């Protein structure tokens, strides 16, 4: 009678492009969009919900508790509760296990959790209280400091990829070659409409004309070897990690609706698939790309599963360099792995990441009849984060 | 059969002004210290831990995820994992019931949970990326913005507790008087000593000095009534609410070590409680301060326990208002509850606080043989947490 | 023995749009470019410039004394001396008077005067020496508060104008049937050239491509009343100044070289003419518009000469009000003021406009062989500044 | 024949320490004391100026012409004019020529002239139009990047001091034995009561108690070769210029009243001096401090006066290696220059330092029935100003 969680329904945003689509919208925007969908999808009403759990890495300037300001906007009731969560790239995933976890505790029956990002709202920062009696200072960029740069060695999440593409053996030709086929896939699946039953459309108010926002556009179309081939290095002069071969920066928003698996059939609700399993483990900030490596045994482990024996996995491309190191040293075959493309072209929209690729895997899971799946992430200071899914 | 995890030791350190003794300490040096002070204290070693957990709700401009940071300053090993989490004034509790969840649901053994709070090094903020193509700008004090004003309302939590005052009839008198027995109350726990237990010594580092910090120091000394009848009310012109009868803006950290109640016996630790039940309740915004109401009401429930249980409460003091408020609903005798003071007199770290009424309660309990206790906040978008400890 | 000053050359870039062309060019560099201009224009080499006199209102983050960058870059030797000076839009035409003055009094042979502005450049600034213990600050812009804004009567430059307007009964219709003219003059005197001469090219350094600009650009190409008619009320709600019917935010600079009437002759300079006179006067700075009413009836009166006198007149068209209550004044001819338009169309970058004008006059006087002429302008604060000039 | 100009009156403001008594003064206030003195002290009514002139380096923030600011709140009424310059610290001397010049050539019968400036008050500041696309900025420190940072070589200007010391081979212990001797006489005058004449006390306006300030405060007493001699150096590691033998930041205003001497004659008014020449001259930027050689050379030849001649002097003191070089190449007696100190003791308030200097020459003529005067300064970007006095 161990507790059984399902994932009842899950929807994303667009994933906008930096300064781009979403250049002005809050994070709890996108959040509020995405936890109308969960519900509608799911044919579950907001008065219902005890809990949302949102991830997000950047919320300086947004107000209190963004989390409960998404939960607001989209008719949560005031008697719920809301919280927000950061372990950095991985916390739309971890999201979802602490939802997960408030269930099997018998804390709620009915949890929202993902993730949610803008960075392109993120502000610049100093701390001025003392003051600056004569001099220059610096106003820091929230989302290099507090997003992308390591906190034990100074540099950004770039060099740790550069340390992985080092021990790894990792050529810029092996890199690009990736990078181009993330693109190309990615391009693919959102001509063939692959990505609409996942994205739920977002509704960016103007003075002048409302847009909706329904495609990725992050994505580049008729991406080329050569276009990669001729970027220089972008964070070692005498390095191979790009722009081309890394992911970008993004906004998004991403969740799932849970409750338990007999809540489910009692509503009559087929959901989207049953947490088997998660894990997440530490590595050396140095090598924080590897993460995955770890984490995914360790989850796999918990389910009882071979590595073999999955039929689909969406592994986070922060960067070529080490989405290509976890696929080596995994050895899972590199045809199930992020079939409708990654982050280099996607983009990665760093606390709600880990909920939009458990869509694509949750939605592909579904389209192709896979009966079992594993999303993972890499994660700043040196972790990572996994979870087993298997179809009902 | 049923989980039951408990919590083997717990440390704070003292709670700093404003701009005072730790105006210049990074929150995640804060916590370090009360990471080092809880393995310590429970003779368990940085090696054995699986995950830090700490409620932070300002850490913009701290750099990659705090919670990591203080891990690893402590001697966590990089195989360990540390994320940080926000519930506003609710985290530093919230993040204890989150551990115990790790523990409940077999994903870790030990868990150091609690919070951590630098309001003094919250930097000032604006979104600069869009340009400023003309027109003044506001330099936003994240303090203000994202920990104390209502993102629905738009005005400070002040408000809030007047709202209270005025659907409660609390007159300016009877929140003095609540004041300066806060006061009286804490200077005597101060005098007598009993904060040392709960405490754990912060060195500050200088270049002229190393200063060691071991004393609350927001606690006034000789407070006096008509000391709080002169000041003038600080959100409304004709309200009831001032500087004197609120808490104040505060640095510190406080956390716990949890484990199962078997692993405890089985390394001969004699833990400071076991945790029963816990619970988190939504409110309106405009009256969150009640939020401890129906938090403590359901914890209660869940613990099958009665209000006239209770042998000792910590019912954090946000305001006056609000405190007065709980007390007269619940109807618990006020003797039983903030025997050692509130956070009118110790101040107000809000993401740490929930953790710091916790070492309160927990380190009382063991000096005074109390058998059953209940921590309970409110949190600012209208919310309550409360969490239910029993003696082993 | 009556000393006589000439405008042996002169030229000016010609005016950028608010953030266009010139957006990120500093104001000293477009100051260079006309000084070398003025030289090579009268045969003049640059080691015989004394000094150099800029009017320039908004210098701030530009560094030390930019008149002395903008004459030392155009390569006027360290030996000479240089300085700024601010009667706002008075400054650019005052500064040629204070050259006059130089040379009238034995302590300069041969001057550059004239003024330059970038209100693209002007940063926002924050007073932050005693530090902001908590609060929300202000990021002042300069352009605004020290630029455009009345340091007594606390509102904007435009509504000065809906005061002169009020006075002088002047409807939306004859406001905008002056923007429309003035406009349209514009357009003919670019199509037809007849700015040229007067412009010389500067270009914008890039690192994708240097780019010539020569040509006003903000200018509208067929500007019709229904376009005008459009337009809400910048400044009062139901009042009559629009976007359209004053001028615009802009950058540029403009200069004249000066020197004795026989200093002219012995080198074989053709001046554009002579100054005859000048007179600055104050008025009530809520009425600033009336400004060049009483400095031009001063500078008529000094010359000698009755305002039907004037074969030419350039009298700045801040806004549209003010501009029809001069004209309706005074009472000259409206077919001999601003012929080839003026700062509605052509635009308003303030320390410079004063030379801006200048320039328009001299080369239209020398085009149909004008004998008589004079500039004028408003100046915040409530002053005017005027200037006669008779061909040789 | 000849016009000869003099000045009826002059007042100065004691000179403030940074950030101390004027901290929160804006520059116009203090101009404003400054210029209601001028009229009292002569018996002049503040209808009758024509213009106002006052030198001013750092208006950033403090709107529209401050030194309009200062002549309404001093009294002169709407019908005059005001402006502002900037020859950096030769403005405030340069202003008085240029009143001068204002009344030579019969523009004007009467002109207040002089220098304010608030170094406390100037912001700090950045452009931010186009937007801070992504990573960290500068927050520019006004007062340095526009007062004492050289648009050339980008360095301070206690460097082309310096470069100055490295020229004039003077050690460490020569500018030790200027910087002592110049406080001994600066201390010995104030409390002789020789600084009572010229100073116009200040009322700054507080809110718990108005503060009257009438002592020079920057001014150290007891000023010992010891603790100049234990400071290390300011600007080069292996240096010679201190904070000791440098000037400092301070805040001030000083000016003059200026009309004819037959003007003069009418009004019973026995003017302080007559103004007899001027003049300004450049020099290499890299050693500014050279200014005031040729500038008083040259100004010396327009008076047909050898240096002999002259029985006080006034050589600003920026730095003690600029003030030892300009007295070892001129070879005036040293016993005649800065006789009450200078501003290494008094302090260096930009903009208002020339005039400053001109107040203590001329109150100091007066005392001791001096006929021939000289002040002078050194200019940043390289140039020297100088005016020579004769008192009548």
């Amino acid at each position: 009678s161990t507790p059984s969680i399902v994932i009842a329904s899950a929807a994303r945003t667009a994933v906008g492009s930096f300064n781009g689509a979403f250049a002005n919208t809050p994070a709890h925007e996108l959040g509020a969009t995405v936890i109308s969908a969960v519900l509608e999808r799911a044919g579950v009403a907001a008065g219902e919900v005890n809990e949302v759990i949102l991830g997000q890495v950047l919320p300086a300037g947004e107000g209190q508790n963004p989390a409960r300001q998404a939960a607001m906007k989209a008719g949560v009731p005031q008697e719920a509760t809301a919280w927000g969560m950061n372990q950095l790239a991985g916390s739309g995933l971890r999201a979802v296990a602490l939802g997960m976890q408030q269930i099997a505790t018998g804390d709620a029956s009915i949890i929202v959790a993902g993730g949610m990002e803008s960075m392109s709202m993120a502000p610049h920062c100093a701390h001025l209280r003392g003051g600056v009696k004569m001099g220059d200072f610096k106003m820091i960029d929230t989302m290099i400091k507090d997003g992308l740069t390591d906190a034990f060695y100074g540099y950004h999440m770039g060099t740790t990829a550069e340390n992985v593409a080092k021990q790894w053996q990792l050529s810029r030709d092996e890199q690009d070659a990736f990078a181009v086929a993330s693109q190309n896939k990615a391009e693919a699946a959102q001509k063939d409409g692959r990505f609409k039953d996942e994205i739920v459309p977002f509704i960016v108010k103007g003075r002048k004309g409302d847009i909706t926002v329904d495609a990725d556009e992050y994505i580049r179309h008729g991406a080329t070897l050569d276009s990669m081939a001729k970027l220089r290095p972008a964070f070692d002069k005498e390095g191979t990690v790009t722009a081309g071969n890394a992911s970008g920066l993004n906004d998004g928003a991403a969740a799932a609706l849970l409750m338990s698996e007999a809540e489910a059939s009692r509503r009559g609700i087929q959901p989207l698939g049953r947490i088997v399993s998660w894990a997440t483990v530490g590595v050396d900030p140095k090598v924080m790309g590897t993460g995955p490596i770890p984490a995914s045994r360790k989850a796999l482990e918990r389910a009882g599963w071979k590595i073999g024996d999955l039929d689909l996995v969406e592994a986070n491309e922060a960067f070529a360099a080490q989405a290509c190191a976890v696929n080596k040293d995994l050895g899972w075959d590199p045809s199930i792995v992020n079939v409708n493309g990654g982050a280099i072209a996607i983009g990665h929209p760093i606390g709600a990441s880990g909920a939009r690729i458990l869509n694509t895997l949750l939605f592909e899971m579904k389209r192709r009849g896979a009966r079992k799946g594993l999303a993972t992430l890499c994660i700043g200071g040196g972790m990572g984060v996994a979870m087993c899914i298997e179809s009902l």
